Parts: C-alpha cells; structure tokens; sequence
C-alpha cells in the first residue's frame, strides 16, 4: 500500500524511494541486501520492492509460526508471480485450496520407497556422467563443470519427469531435447521477473496479451510426449496411476512436470558445482569422502540407495554446502489476514521473508560461518542446530517437495564422480569464488577444476 507502513509500525529498515521503494540496494545482490538488514537493524527489518512491504523475521519460534503453525491459516501462498497463464496449476504458482490439493495429489510421488525404485534411474545416468567427464580427462585441459553436471542433471529430471530416456544429452539432439534446451531457455531472470516487482500493475496486462513465459510450441510438443507415453499403456508414471484410483487433471499433470524440470536443473547443477569447488579448496574433506565411498562401496561399486543413506560424511559435505550456498536465498509468504505472530502485527498483503542466506552465515548460530567446515554436521553437533535457522529447502507443509528426490539424485552423482575422480584447482579456478548477483545464487564465474583418472 503505502511506504509509511513499517514508519507507522515503528518497525525498523532502509528508507524507501517514492516509486523504486528499496530496488536500488538490490545492486549488490539479494544476499548482501538481507545480511546488511541483519547487522543493522537487529532481528526485524522491513523494506520495500517497489510498492510491495516486506517484513523480515529472524526469531525462530516466530520463523517457525509462519511456516509450520500458520501456514495453512495465514501464510500459505508466496507473492503472485507475472504471466502465469496455463502454469496457474503449477503446485508452486497455485493458491490456496487449489495449492493445497495440489499438494496432496503429488504428495505420495516424493516418497521414501518411491524414490528407491527411481535410484536404478539415475544411477544409470551417472554412468554416462562418468564417461563424459573422462572425455575432457583426456584433453588434460581444465573441465568447466557446468557442462557436465549440467549435463547429468538435465539428464535425471527429463527421465524422472517423463519416463522418455534420452540417455546422453551432451551431443545427441532428440526432438525432446531441442524442446527442453528451449524452454530451459526460457528462465534467464532478468526479463520482466525484476521489473515485475517495481510495477506489478503490468501482469494482468500480459496475462491478457497471450505472452505467456514457456512457448506454446514447446508446450505443445510436451504434450504429445505425455499423450504418446500415455498411448503406450517415473514422475509422469507415478501420477498417470493416481489418474486411476477431487482427481486429478490432464492439463494440470503437464504443468507438474514442468515445475520439476525447472526445479531441478540449474538447483542440482549449482549444488553439485558448490560442492566440487569446496572438495577441491579443502582437499582434506574430499580424501576423508573419497575414503568413505569406497569403504561403503568397495572397488568403485555401484550407489545404491541403502547405501547412500549409510554414507554420513557425503551427507556432512552436502549439508555444509548448501549452509554457504542456499540456492533459493530467500523464503517468503504472504500474509493473508491482520495476525499478530509472537508479538508482532503484520497487516494484510505484507510479504513475510526469511533470509536463509543471512540466517546461514549468520555469527550467532555458526562459529566462523564463512569457512567450509563440513563437522558442524556431525553426531555430536547434529542436534544443537536450529531446523528453523538452517532452511535450504524451507519447512512446513510449503517446503521443497522435491528435497529427497534431490539429496538423493546429487549424491549418487558425487558417489561415481568422486570414486574415479579426483579434484584439484587450476589457474583459472576463482580463489575466493564469487557469488552472481542474479536471483538463484550461482558461481559468477563458473567452476574451472582439474580432473584425473585415479
Ligand atoms: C538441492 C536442490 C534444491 C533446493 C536447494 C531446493 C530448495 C527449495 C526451497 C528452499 C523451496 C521453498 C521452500 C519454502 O518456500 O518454504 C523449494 C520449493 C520447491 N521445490 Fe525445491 N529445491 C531443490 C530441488 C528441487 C527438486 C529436484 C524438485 C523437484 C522434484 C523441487 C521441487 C520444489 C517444489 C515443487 C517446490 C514448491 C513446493 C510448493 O510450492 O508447495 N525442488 N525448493
Ligand atoms: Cl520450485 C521452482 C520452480 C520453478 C522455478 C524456481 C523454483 C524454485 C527456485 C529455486 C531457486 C531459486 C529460485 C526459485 C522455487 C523456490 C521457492 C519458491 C518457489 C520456487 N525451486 C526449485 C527447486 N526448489 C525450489
């Protein structure tokens, strides 16, 4: 509404610009931004994307009101993205009722003992992850990893999300592949979606204009895919089969998959390349891993799902990496109704955010938070964490649906990677590494390691 809001409040925060509102501090990233807030205005600050209060939280028992207590009460959407159009029914673009139906209807497809039956899946994609990285092993040149990780983790989402096992996607040029390259095009941030927050006024506008964010044509190609898969008789697999048990709809079906091919492309990625520019800074860690996957799996035998959940000092470096690097950076949730959470009142519309990224590196809760020092995760500090502090998949009922599906498709990729691989920086490896200023938190140069035969 108005920028006298958090004023009015007596809530504390950055001086807003009559239109601009805080956008200009955003210059420096959204993780610099929320860590300022943090050391200067204490635990709650307020701010402004362009018209739009947003109240942010640190306590983690009112952390823990928003997303766990009231959630489905008050704070169970996020802010309205822009021109939706057909992907309404997405589970992260959904609302309300229709979000929480969602929710359910997917809710047995992310499962522990369904995702069992998936690790054959990816675990055959690793292998072809093994061989085209020895590919550039063989050139002895410095292998740039976004293109292989990039690689296996397009490779797992397409066949996990459609069944169509395109195998090698490195070279190989399958009509799915074109489509998947170019709607996996369609998401570079910066168009409109920056823009959007200083003048949400415009969506409607598009919305109407039939410009939609994914390209019909590759929409449409995505539904013969199904459709043709359909004709034939694991994502789309799990829930074809809770077609024949509110149901559950055909077009909505499409747009789930959707979600879970941007959900897990550039997060997985990333992830895996964090990861590798960590094992190879502290070479301690990845000998002490390196160790332990061969203990668990001698003579560089297969990842098998048992087996990764055995693997605790992989499940140390995984977590200590996502502490320094939260992909998402930010949680946020709309409030729904005048509520007073623990002591405070937030009015209706406000944006709730919790700095996962501030929260992550914050001195309080982490002793030397800026270094990579994967025993914070051990038996003995397991338990002294807060899971309301350390959110890299969020919590409550809205959190990262697609978190052990994830957890589990990065470490059988680390498992083959660093059981016939090992790391080592070279010249151009970014010492200190840098952090995009974009929106999804990504090396602003992308990881240059070495790699040998082992
Ligand atoms: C390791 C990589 C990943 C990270 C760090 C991650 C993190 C997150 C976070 C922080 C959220 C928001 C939680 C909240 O709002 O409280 C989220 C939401 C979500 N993630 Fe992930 N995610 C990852 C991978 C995936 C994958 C592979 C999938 C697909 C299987 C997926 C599907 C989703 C969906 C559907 C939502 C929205 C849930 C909803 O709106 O109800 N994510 N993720
Ligand atoms: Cl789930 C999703 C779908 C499409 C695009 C982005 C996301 C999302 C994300 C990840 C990193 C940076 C910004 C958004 C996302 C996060 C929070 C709320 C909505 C979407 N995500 C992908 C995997 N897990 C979560």
């Amino acid at each position: 509404h108005s920028h006298g809001l958090f004023k009015k409040l007596g809530i504390p925060g950055p001086t807003p610009l009559p239109f601009l509102g805080n956008i200009l501090s955003y210059h420096k990233g959204f993780c610099m931004f929320d860590m300022e807030c943090h050391k200067k205005y204490g635990k709650v600050w307020g701010f402004y994307d362009g018209q739009q209060p947003v109240l942010a939280i640190t306590d983690p028992d009112m952390i823990k009101t928003v997303l766990v207590k009231e959630c489905y009460s008050v704070f169970t959407n996020r802010r309205p993205f822009g021109p939706v159009g057909f992907m309404k029914s997405a589970i992260s673009i959904a609302e309300d009722e229709e979000w929480k139906r969602l929710r359910s209807l997917l809710s047995p497809t992310f499962t522990s003992g369904k995702l069992k039956e998936m690790v054959p899946i990816i675990a055959q994609y690793g292998d072809v992850l093994v061989r085209n990285l020895r590919r550039e092993a063989e050139t002895g040149k410095p292998v740039t990893l976004k293109d292989v990780f990039g690689a296996y983790s397009m490779d797992v989402i397409t066949s996990t999300s459609f069944g169509v096992n395109i195998d090698s996607l490195n070279n190989p040029q399958d009509p799915f592949v074109e489509n998947t390259k170019k709607l996996l095009r369609f998401d570079f941030l910066d168009p409109f979606f920056l823009s959007i927050t200083v003048f949400p006024f415009l969506i409607p506008i598009l919305e109407v204009l039939n410009i939609c964010v994914f390209p019909r044509e590759v929409t449409n190609f995505l539904r013969k895919s199904v459709k043709r898969m359909k004709e034939s008789r694991d994502f789309l697999q799990l829930m074809i089969d809770s077609q024949n048990s509110k149901a559950l709809s055909d077009l909505e079906l499409v747009a789930q998959s959707i979600i879970f091919i941007f959900a897990g492309y550039e997060t997985t990625s990333s992830v895996l390349s964090f990861i590798m520019y960590e094992l190879a800074t502290h070479p301690d860690v990845q000998q002490k891993l390196q160790e332990e996957i061969d203990a668990v799996l001698p003579n560089k035998a297969p990842p098998t799902y048992d087996t990764v959940l055995q693997m605790e000092y992989l499940d140390m470096v995984v977590n200590e990496t996502l502490r320094l690097f939260p992909i998402a950076m930010r949680l946020e949730r709309v409030c729904k109704k005048d509520v007073e959470i623990n002591g405070m009142f937030i009015p209706k519309g406000v944006v709730v955010m919790i700095p996962s990224y501030a929260l992550h590196r914050d001195p309080k809760y982490w002793t030397e938070p800026e270094k990579f020092l994967p025993e914070r995760f051990s038996k003995k500090n397991k338990d002294n964490i807060d899971p309301y502090i350390y959110t890299p998949f969020g919590s409550g009922p809205r959190n990262c649906i697609g978190m052990r599906f994830a957890l589990m498709n990065m470490k059988l990729a680390l498992i083959r990677v660093l059981q016939n691989f090992s790391f080592k920086p070279c010249k151009e490896t970014q010492i200190p590494l840098k952090l995009s200023l974009g929106g999804l938190l990504q090396p602003e140069k992308p990881v240059v390691l070495k790699v040998e035969s082992r």
